[PDB]
């Protein structure tokens, strides 16, 4: 499965910048990291991948397996782009916490991912 | 061009692990850049792009446009993997050496690919 271990590169890589306080680019990483981890699922059942966004590859794996609302959701919060805060502590912790929670996410999708490749 | 813009996205990331001295990251973020924007061309030509490489697809695209052999060459060099000189500045300066010249590579790719996709 090339796109599942590109996937955990790419999910290694948001980590990396994630503990480096590139939250921007931790960011990228994840939805990069969760694209491949779906399409992984496309290579192996021999099924057209059609879009770019994660969104769009749950929602095409909608008809033949069961996704679970949060997956979906969780594939909207990394579908969006990588100010009324103060500079400093407020902003830094905001963002610290969502780049964590958007790693977190694309590694639940690529885990979700591995569960259905094991059993496919 | 989805895949062109998500290639300099992937450039950009490059030269940021770069700037930081991540020499190991900017090689892996520069072969996903060539990829993506190589993948860019199969698109605006309506076909389908066999394979994982950025040799692999530069193969396949040189049926239908000639690739340059130096930019094939280039390729080579990204598909590789990203010890017995001394550390410090020996394997530093060796590392940085050859993560700028992937980098470089990547960028030269997108740069063909961009100059291809004005032209058809």
């Amino acid at each position: 499965h090339h796109h599942m271990d590109a996937a955990k590169d790419d999910l290694e890589h948001a980590k990396h910048d994630l503990e480096h306080g590139f939250y921007n680019w931790a960011c990228f990483s994840s939805q990069q990291a969760a694209e491949k981890a779906v399409k992984a699922v496309f290579q192996r059942m021999g099924a057209q991948a059609w879009g770019y966004s994660v969104p769009d590859f749950l929602g095409e794996l909608s008809s033949r397996f069961e996704i679970p609302e949060e997956l979906m959701d969780h594939a909207l919060e990394l579908d969006k782009a990588c100010d009324a805060l103060p500079s400093g502590s407020p902003r830094n912790r905001y963002s610290r916490i969502e780049a964590e929670r958007l790693v977190n996410y694309a590694e639940k999708i690529i885990r979700f991912c591995e569960d259905l490749l094991s059993r496919i």
